[PDB]
């Protein structure tokens, strides 16, 4: 819906404390999805025949940051733009995610385990507002990356 300028500086300055702890925070973000959808530690290389998420793995790490700094980087473009631009970056993303067998029913399970981490990091920070955020700015990125996918056949 929104995105105006306060919300985008919102997103912004959670992701920033987001990024300021890599390793705790992109852990935590593995264990908030394998508790909403235990079945998803197959599709992720860097879990799979693993008995706990691992720590200090730097795929991981690499993973979990890239996929923040995507959902952050289409927040400041909804709120310049008004948009989300399709990109050859993203076409390559929805090409990436059909070879892996993503589909479009897991992608609210990512949404949820982002909105939880994020819960977590600011602490008493939290607010409506960085809520609502988050989730637009999720939604709107989802959108253009399942119709890659579709198109991605
Ligand atoms: C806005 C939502 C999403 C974003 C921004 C995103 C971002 C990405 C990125 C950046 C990559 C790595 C591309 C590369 O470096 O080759 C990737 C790979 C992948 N994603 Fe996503 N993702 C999203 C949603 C999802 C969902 C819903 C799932 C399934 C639960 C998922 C599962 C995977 C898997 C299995 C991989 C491959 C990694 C590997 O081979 O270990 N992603 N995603």
């Amino acid at each position: 819906g929104a995105l105006t300028e306060s919300q985008a500086a919102l997103v912004k300055s959670s992701w920033e404390e987001f990024n300021a702890n890599i390793p705790k925070h992109t852990h935590r973000f593995f264990i908030l999805v394998l508790e909403i959808a235990p079945a998803a530690k197959d599709l992720f290389s860097f879990l799979k025949g693993t008995s706990e998420v691992p720590q200090n793995n730097p795929e991981l790490q690499a993973h979990a940051g890239k996929v923040f700094k995507l959902v952050y980087e289409a927040a400041i473009q909804l709120e310049v733009t008004g948009v989300v631009v399709t990109d050859a970056t993203l076409k390559n993303l929805g090409s990436v995610h059909v070879s892996k067998g993503v589909a479009d029913a897991h992608f609210p399970v990512v949404k949820e385990a982002i909105l939880k981490t994020i819960k977590e990091v600011v602490g008493a920070k939290w607010s409506e507002e960085l809520n609502s955020a988050w989730t637009i700015a999720y939604d709107e990125l989802a959108i253009v990356i399942k119709k890659e996918m579709d198109d991605a056949a």
